[PDB]
């Protein structure tokens, strides 16, 4: 039987690129039904409660820039915020978050609800329906098939695996989970290539029975950065520190002699590979600001229950600790993404997109990154338009698209900055001035967020107008003060632009000065012109190398 | 292998049986092991999202006398409240609460999380170790066994069982959850009767797809009533209208048309048995305060999805209505209660006890008492002290008890209050007066509550005292207000007993007459003596029955 009305966009799954594909694809405008076998789950943060960081925090405010949901949720459910390589320079300048996972979840099921054009149902889906390549709709368990024009697939395979821990092993997605077995099967049966590969998660320590009190503590910045543009600093729940320990001598002991029991990152292999070191690093991350576990950072590995009881009494201020969820690995299937266009789009099925996971892409924000692309591109199949792949040139999600495509991936893959071909210009300040408008040119930028950006972009120019323009003399009696803050005295009238680039100085103190006070407004466009003033050098002659580089590209 | 720690008493299962069991066990002093499948998943309410009513507000308001969760976290999570039978005598009228689904489970989680003396540990049991009639542990998946003296189980086959939908069906315990068919086999190779009984629910509906402009409204009472004697009113979150409409004969029509697909209470059943009837009652219930879903009471059955779409678009108000998650049935196991003592303990095995689900009661309710008389004897089993079991003239949950054990049942059984033959003394509010006491000399009374109630105690007899003393003349001046307020005048003196007997008047007059203002500062101290006075001749002639009956009784 089929369910009465017809659907354009069919999303399967509900993991992170299922929420992602979902939104861009009904917030676009076109009728969407996203099918997941829970509710309840949705938004669930599998082990990790941490968002952002190196090579991370730019595929989140990509996709905040194009419309997603994942920098709006994080503000709403994270409890700590810090700024990685904050002294280094702003290229390589990161964000990272720690997330309460009970109001992330809540947070996701509640933008999920209100989404107009959308609509979810509980069921697992047991097969697809095509008719000569082309697929036609989704079939569930109970037996209600739904007729659609693009599919994106999420989970179809991936939830096909087993738990191991230590020596025994049973089926499982997760933590007491039931399988995907139809589904993988199924896709199976399709002629695809397929790679196997495996995952481990440390456990989780109760909280009552840890002792605090002979440990470090690392805490938030100050002021708390934001992840999306539209939000600010108030979203933000109260803040709680992480603990520091270190693995002891006696921790290698019991690695280096019971390895011999683990079935083969992990732990183990971290001792074994480099036995130089003596010690390690753990960060004590909590789980919540209503919950009483400690995710231990650092000490993963398949080992058998009692060798992870003897490894976590012997680190520091752990000798009473006890274990609430084990530790475990969980095998896995996927599809490798060499047949795949530059859209996500499946060569060997028409209208049949992959995102996520079943790519061979383990971090939460890479899903959702290629969920976005992928719901995006089959909502404009939808509605016969051309589809949209970003450039290497454009923005992350472009590099890891290509290389997922092109070069290919026999394990994980983990997207780091020295991986981008043009690192000084793919910075996360600007990554909205690189996609907005592209957006808004497919819809997925609503009002709100167009007017921010228009307003932005006009404060930069107006700014930069003003900067040219501005000339200072050495003459001026201020310039005694100018030369109080310049290296050497002025020689010669000197303008705003000009005298802005000394690497000597920041606009910070032109502010100061009278002459190039008062400062703009927006934070975010005076650090916009500070960069590009300053590092106007640096940018041009970036600038000049792109320009290389792309005359071949184009 | 085996976990290092000795445990006293282990509870299976996570449900609110177990809830409970560990609670009330951990409350006495015992070292506890909660064991489940999935810690997201506590407190988690399946059916219906509403606490109390007729015959189970008197097992709540038991639970929350002799030291339970149930009171306190629906206080927590009720967003309407109501009285039935409130105009109706004292002995009759009830509480019931439509409650937040989220609200509660997190309520739930937290209050587990931080008592002492408790260990939850989050992985699935698959056996039972015993040597020569005594249980001596449990086995887990992953290959660890615990160790203790008596085990209180809760849902060993419950969760063996087929979801039915129409004509399909699949393997589950729940909406998506993996059966327990390992526990469930295992019990069965054990010599005991088993039972197999079926249950279903309706469908969800989406809010946003129904037009409530057309519809009555049901909103609760005020002031809003409390259910547990330590809590307050403000405690309670927004609160929130239920609305109702009416089914029509068109759908009438539909399931006398479509009742042959079904494999066969039920909406079907229920139609079929009056067809005298040509129109019902449904009540739509908010599912939370940030859900977009609608329970809707009183449609249930196992009909294929195309008929319950067309039942629920055929009824008022619902034409364009969409459903979130199919309505089903399911089946499952449970042996039968003739086998264990009064005190729930299985003469089969020793050290062994069933509660909650597998003894064929349904309600969350009548669970979580079960749970708590399983636990308490389970603990008191392991410190070798006497157990104790209610008489069916101390408590609604005596008579439950005796039932089970005794009668038997060949189906699920639901409390009644005709079926409590001493209907007129077992009032919900004076439940903690018949338990607290035995409450404190089993240790489950916490400080705080043994204070109160002894406050309650010495204010009710005080007020009665004075009352008893109290005299009033017909010579007073204020006698010709007494006449005012007395259909006939006073012919001489009367005291304050005598005078609040009268059918005619109240304890509210007698605290507006000078001689008897002023009145208790305690709201429920009041109500206790007046229900002793103004009933203080039809108490007397019940506790004369009593007296006649336990004289056979004892
Ligand atoms: C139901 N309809 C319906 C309708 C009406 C009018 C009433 C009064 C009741 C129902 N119910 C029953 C209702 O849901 C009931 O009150 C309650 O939800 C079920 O009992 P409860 O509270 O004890 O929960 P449950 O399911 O037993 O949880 C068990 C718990 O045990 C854990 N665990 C751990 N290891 C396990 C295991 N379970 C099983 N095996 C193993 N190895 C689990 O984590 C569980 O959480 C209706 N019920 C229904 O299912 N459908 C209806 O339509
Ligand atoms: C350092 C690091 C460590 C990690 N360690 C682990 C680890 O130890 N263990 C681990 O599991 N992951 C691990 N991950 C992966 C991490 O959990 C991912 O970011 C994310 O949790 C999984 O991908 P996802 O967001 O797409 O969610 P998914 O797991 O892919 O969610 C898929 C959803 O599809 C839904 N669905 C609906 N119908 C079906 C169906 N028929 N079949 C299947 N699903 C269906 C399910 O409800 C499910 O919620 C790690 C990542 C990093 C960076």
């Amino acid at each position: 039987m089929f369910y009465p009305d017809p659907f354009d966009v069919i999303i399967i799954g509900g993991g992170h690129a299922g929420t992602e594909a979902a939104m861009a694809a009904a917030r676009m405008g076109q009728q969407t039904l996203l099918l997941t076998h829970n509710i309840d789950t949705l938004g669930q943060m599998s082990c990790n409660p941490a968002i952002g960081g190196i090579g991370k925090g730019h595929l989140v405010k990509e996709v905040d820039a194009l419309g997603g949901l994942m920098a709006k949720a994080i503000d709403q459910a994270g409890i700590q915020f810090r700024i990685l390589n904050a002294s280094k320079g702003p290229a390589v300048r990161a964000t990272r978050a720690q997330a309460d996972r009970v109001l992330y979840r809540q947070a996701v099921r509640t933008a999920l609800e209100n989404q107009p054009n959308l609509m979810i149902f509980q069921q697992a889906v047991e097969d697809l329906i095509v008719e000569n390549d082309r697929v036609v709709g989704a079939v569930t368990q109970m037996g209600l098939k739904f007729r659609a024009k693009a599919v994106v697939l999420t989970v179809g395979t991936f939830l096909d695996g087993k738990i191991h821990i230590g020596l025994d092993n049973y089926s499982g997605g997760r933590a007491g989970d039931p399988p995907s077995i139809p589904l993988s099967r199924r896709l199976r049966e399709l002629p695809l290539r397929v790679g196997r590969l495996k995952t481990g998660t440390p456990p989780r320590i109760d909280a009552r029975t840890i002792d605090f009190s002979v440990l470090a503590q690392q805490h938030g910045d100050n002021p708390m950065p934001v992840f999306s543009f539209m939000g600010n600093a108030s979203q933000h729940p109260q803040q709680v520190p992480c603990y520091i320990t270190h693995t002891n001598e006696k921790t290698h002991d019991v690695i280096r002699s019971n390895l011999d029991r683990s079935p083969m990152p992990s732990i183990e292999d971290k001792v074994m590979r480099f036995a130089d070191r003596n010690q390690h690093q753990i960060f004590l991350e909590p789980e919540g600001l209503t919950s009483n576990e400690i995710y231990p950072n650092g000490i993963s590995t398949s080992l058998p229950f009692d060798v992870q009881m003897q490894i976590v009494r012997s680190m520091q201020g752990m000798e009473n600790a006890k274990i609430v969820r084990p530790g475990y690995a969980i095998e896995y299937d996927f599809f490798d993404p060499r047949d795949l266009k530059p859209t996500l789009e499946s060569k060997f099925i028409q209208g049949l997109f992959f995102a996520g996971q079943i790519n061979g892409t383990t971090g939460y924000e890479e899903a959702a990154a290629q969920g976005l692309l992928a719901g995006l591109n089959a909502a404009r199949l939808s509605a016969d338009k051309e589809g949209w792949a970003p450039a290497r040139s454009q923005a992350y999600l472009g590099v890891l698209v290509d290389d997922l495509c092109t070069l290919g991936t026999k394990e994980p893959y983990r997207m780091f900055t020295s991986r981008a071909e043009y690192r000084l210009m793919l910075r996360e300040d600007n990554a909205d001035l690189r996609l907005t408008e592209i957006g808004r040119e497919l819809g997925l930028v609503d009002d709100e967020r167009w007017a921010r950006f228009n307003e932005k972009l006009e404060n930069i120019e107006r700014e930069r107008q003003r900067l040219k323009s501005t000339w200072v003399t050495p003459s001026a009696e201020a310039a005694a003060e100018v030369n109080a803050h310049l290296t050497a005295p002025l020689s010669r009238e000197a303008s705003g632009e000009d005298l802005l680039r000394r690497p000597e100085m920041t606009y910070e103190k032109l502010t100061t000065l009278t002459p190039f006070a008062p400062a703009l407004t927006d934070e975010q466009a005076a650090e916009q012109v500070e960069i590009q003033v300053k590092y106007e050098g640096y940018i041009a002659r970036q600038q000049d190398e792109i320009e290389k580089q792309l005359r071949n590209e184009n």
